[PDB]
This record gives C-alpha cells, structure tokens and sequence, in this order.
C-alpha cells in the first residue's frame, strides 16, 4: 500500500467541516475576487474565465510547458487555459474541446488578449476524439472521486487517450491518481518515449493527489509522486494555515 493510498483513506475519514480546513490548508490561491465580481457584471476583458489561467501560467512562467504554434485543450471547460495560451508571442491558434451538459462547464466567450484565435467547442467528450496535429497539447480532464480505483481508471483512461496527440510537441496533462502503482508503471513507460516530469502545483488543493506531466523536464515519477504523498499527509497534522494569496491574471484586451 502506498503513501497516497493512506492519504486517501486520511481524506474519506474527516468530516465536511475537518475537510473544508483541510483542503485549502499551506496552499497557494489566487484572489479571484475582482474577477467573480467583472464576470458576474458580464465583463469580457481583463479576466481570467476560471482559477485555471493561473493554474497553467504558474507552469509556463517557469517554462515547464511553453505554449506555441496550433495548441489543443483537451477539456477546456470555460477556457481559462485557452484564453491564457491566446495571449502568448508563440501561439498562433487555441482549440479547446470540452463536454459540456450536465455537470459539466460550458465555454465562456470572452474579449481578453488574442480572443480571435480561440475556438472553444462543447458536446466533444474527448475519448470518441480523433487525435489532430499539434505543437501543444494541454489536457485538464480527471474528475475526482472517494474511490481511489475509480480515480486509477479515469487517470490510465486519460493517459491512454492523450499517446496519440503526442508527437515531439509540447504539453502539460493532468495526472488525477499518480500514486497508483498501475498509473506509476504507464507514466514511466510514457516517460521513457515522450519525456519530460511530473509536477506539483501549488495552487492545487490537498484534497486532490493531481500532478501535471509537462514536457520540459526530467526526474524521478516515484520521488516526485512520494514527495507530494508526504506534503499531504503533513498536512492533516496541524492546524489550518490560511492559504498564500496572490494576485490573479489579467487577460488584458484586443485581438493578435
Ligand atoms: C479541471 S476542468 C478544466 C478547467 C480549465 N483548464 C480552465 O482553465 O478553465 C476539466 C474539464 O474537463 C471537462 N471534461 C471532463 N471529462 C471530459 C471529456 N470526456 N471530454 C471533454 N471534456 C471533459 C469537464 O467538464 C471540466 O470542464
Ligand atoms: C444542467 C445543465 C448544464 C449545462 N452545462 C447544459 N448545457 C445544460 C444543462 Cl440542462
């Protein structure tokens, strides 16, 4: 039994109050504020759609994934990584692809930077998608459950689904369940075709184990995965530390 398997099991025990303290607990948010407020109002410009556009320029402003060319968002939900990828010197065109429906985001139009070269389309549930080409390929899909096994076959599921978007081209995919040791052997056998590492966030909550596999990057998947398994279960031992704020993104204006 692993380290996160014990996290999990950690996590399912505490109450709605206990997990409410938790989640949140020594973690890094953006203040979103100013931007529920503009969106509310039906504001188009300067906003960030959703907390996922800091989320990824947290990776891209260390050059873990560096968007350029024809990018794809793969479950793009109300487009905050398609919106802040639009905004980029090096992309050219943004598509996004998301389900939308019930229980799912639906694409939001904005007017912030580079607009004009996204495209966002919902009713596409990727894995009936046929891979097209491209120089970037982001993946934000793994819905979380209190099922640890439930959360392995949706993470194997989306790692088996991205391979053949995958062609020497940049990316950043979200690893819902990395602890599992079936999940552990596939991110290997990926590492060892595609490259790049497995990421921490700060900005990702601790009620959710998630990693990002960007492509810039090299080193050990069961160190890096441990380590957050660690952080996690750290976290259940003290009190809760209000989370660092930092500024959220501003989309700015005009078309590219
Ligand atoms: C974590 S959210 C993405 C948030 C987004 N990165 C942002 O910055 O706003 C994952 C999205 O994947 C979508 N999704 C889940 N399964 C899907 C599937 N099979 N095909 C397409 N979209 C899916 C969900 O509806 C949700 O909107
Ligand atoms: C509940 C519901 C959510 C969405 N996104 C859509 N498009 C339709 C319905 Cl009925």
């Amino acid at each position: 039994e692993t380290l996160g398997e014990k996290w999990k099991k950690k996590l399912n025990q505490l109450s709605r109050k206990e997990f409410d303290l938790y989640k949140k607990s020594g973690i890094t948010e953006v203040d979103r504020t100013e931007a529920k407020e503009g969106l509310k109002r039906g504001e188009t410009t300067h906003h960030a759609v959703s907390r996922g556009s800091a989320k990824l320029q947290w990776f891209v402003e260390r050059n873990m994934v560096i968007p350029e060319g024809r990018v794809i968002d793969l479950g793009c939900g109300r487009g905050g990584w398609s919106y802040y990828c639009a905004g980029l010197k090096k992309v050219t065109e943004v598509r996004g692809y998301t389900k939308g429906g019930p229980g799912h985001e639906e694409p939001v139009p904005m007017s912030t930077y580079g607009w004009n070269i996204v495209k966002l389309m919902s009713g596409k549930d990727v894995f009936y998608l046929p891979p097209e080409k491209c120089d970037t390929l982001l993946c934000d899909i793994g819905e979380s459950s209190p099922s640890p096994t439930v959360e392995e076959s949706r993470t194997i599921r989306v790692l088996k689904m991205v391979e053949p978007w995958l062609k020497n081209n940049q990316f950043c995919i979200k690893v819902l369940n990395p602890y599992m040791p079936t999940v552990i052997e596939h991110l290997e056998r990926l590492q060892r075709k595609h490259g790049g590492m497995l990421v921490r966030n700060p900005l990702s909550r601790n009620s959710t184990h998630e990693m990002y596999w960007i492509s810039n990057g090299t080193g050990n998947i069961v160190s890096s995965v441990n380590m957050v398994s660690r952080l996690l279960l750290n976290r259940f031992t003290m009190t809760h530390r209000r989370p660092t704020i930092e500024k959220d993104v501003d989309l700015g204006a005009g078309t590219r």
